[PDB]
């Protein structure tokens, strides 16, 4: 067996060996026990800046600024490059609730319905929320379709730390364990909207990266997925069915220039598995 | 030739506590090779295939209007599996061409409700056996032996062959060299390059040198999916898997794992005897 200390650098050596830089970092949410690599370095987060728009649609229909059953008329994407989801490969106008475009935004990832609910609440309004909340390193700056390894000032906007939305592995643990902690017991989100995000959340369509390493007959698997250019990450949380509950996160960017990697997946979640292991068989 | 081959991956299976129906068919040479190929399931959203190419066919006619807007009731369905439409809380209006993405390409068993209300079963079922395939019967949708979904006498069924076939059908107007109206097979193509669900057999078949297309199908402890890989080198071969586990737990990403890693090793032996022999 592996001390800690050699563990992390196998896992480093991992990476480095499959093309793969990041931030990961995984999360006892009941102790706050936790194993990371480079847990603090800012990402462009790509489709997981749905997370915080959801949790601040949410709360805004909470305080009743927004009807969850207003039905919204959305344009189609027309979208048909490989990629974008749901509203956004629709050919025709579609008229949709707000609910079901949190729906669709968060749990099927889809851009088109992102973009109506980010016309409600506007990036800079979900990242004031975001901030109130005591959330740190979580950037909300422009909205789906707005927009050489990712660095300030990258030529291309979508990698330019300064300009897309961003954030840590560790800020999305800190969202997640905040979503959580209304039902951890033991020895501070209105729990009404983070129990609507935590089921959004769980009904999760895009299961092809880490969800195959972690859901199992005993343990549920729930998370967001981020996709885009070389980037690929995705956020969750894993409640065994012993009641042990961890927050994981993995930000990734390739240096392989192709999009379709599964090999990568299969190693970025490999990571992820063994440092949640390692907390689990952790005294 | 395979004999050991199919002795490895049928005792793969029963380790992990799956029977089933696999083919896969190199679509060009027709050389194929399976595990119990003509064995009948119940098919689950894999239905969902016949009524996308049947609803397409009908908008080629012009009996069907892609651009009709339907008011749709929400599934309101809150329990883990069914998607789209499905787990809506609220009405919405969606045009037929965008019910067949959701339906064909989200699974989205409200979106094909609607869509068999449209064009319903018994109708997908003539079409299907006019255009001169077999073993596939459409019978229920989705909102529709001792068990209901599992009984082969009123499920909608299939064997892996059928599958195969259909798909064999579906790709042929892009195979070169040496028969579905082309606009709705190119369009059903499309729908199936899109399909949201990539966590069972696309793990095994996509990568920088293969595209793979297909439709998953789940129910109870039914886990299929059917597709097409399209190799960089200009191969393909169409894939059809239907399993049945003897496990009861619902969540097996094990049994993913192991189904796909028999419709691959069977791509690859073909892959292999194509290449050269």
């Amino acid at each position: 067996v592996l001390n800690s200390e050699s563990l992390l650098r196998e896992l480093r050596d991992a990476l480095h060996e499959g093309g793969l830089t990041g931030s990961f970092l995984v999360r006892d949410l009941y102790t706050g026990e936790e194993l990371g690599i480079d847990p603090d370095t800012e990402l462009p987060t790509a489709s997981l800046v749905k997370l915080p728009l959801a949790l601040a649609t949410l709360e805004r229909i909470r305080l009743g600024e927004v009807d969850g059953a207003q039905q919204i008329e959305v344009a189609p994407g027309r979208i048909t490059t490989p990629g974008p989801t749901g509203l956004s490969r629709f050919r025709h106008p579609a008229r949709v609730a707000v609910d079901d475009l949190l729906y669709l935004s968060t749990s099927v990832s889809d851009g088109t319905a992102s973009d109506a609910l980010f016309e409600i609440t506007p990036p800079a309004q979900v990242e004031q929320m975001v901030r109130e909340w005591g959330f740190r390193d979580l950037t909300v700056r422009h909205s789906m379709r707005e927009l050489g390894t990712s660095g300030r000032g990258h030529r291309v906007p979508q990698l330019d730390v300064a300009r897309a939305n961003t954030g840590t592995a560790r800020a999305f643990v800190d969202l997640l364990e905040a979503l959580w902690a209304p039902v951890l017991t033991g020895p501070a989100l209105p729990p009404e909207p983070a129990a609507r995000l935590r089921e959004l959340m769980a009904a999760n369509l895009l299961r092809h990266r880490l969800a195959p390493d972690f859901a199992s007959d005993a343990a549920t698997w729930s998370s967001k997925t981020g996709t885009l250019l070389n980037l690929r990450h995705e956020v969750g949380v894993v409640e065994h069915a012993d009641g042990q509950v961890f927050a994981v996160a993995v930000l990734t960017e390739s240096q392989v220039p192709a999009d379709s990697q599964p090999g990568a997946e299969a190693l970025m979640a490999q990571v992820a598995r063994r440092l949640r292991d390692r907390l689990r068989e952790w005294h």
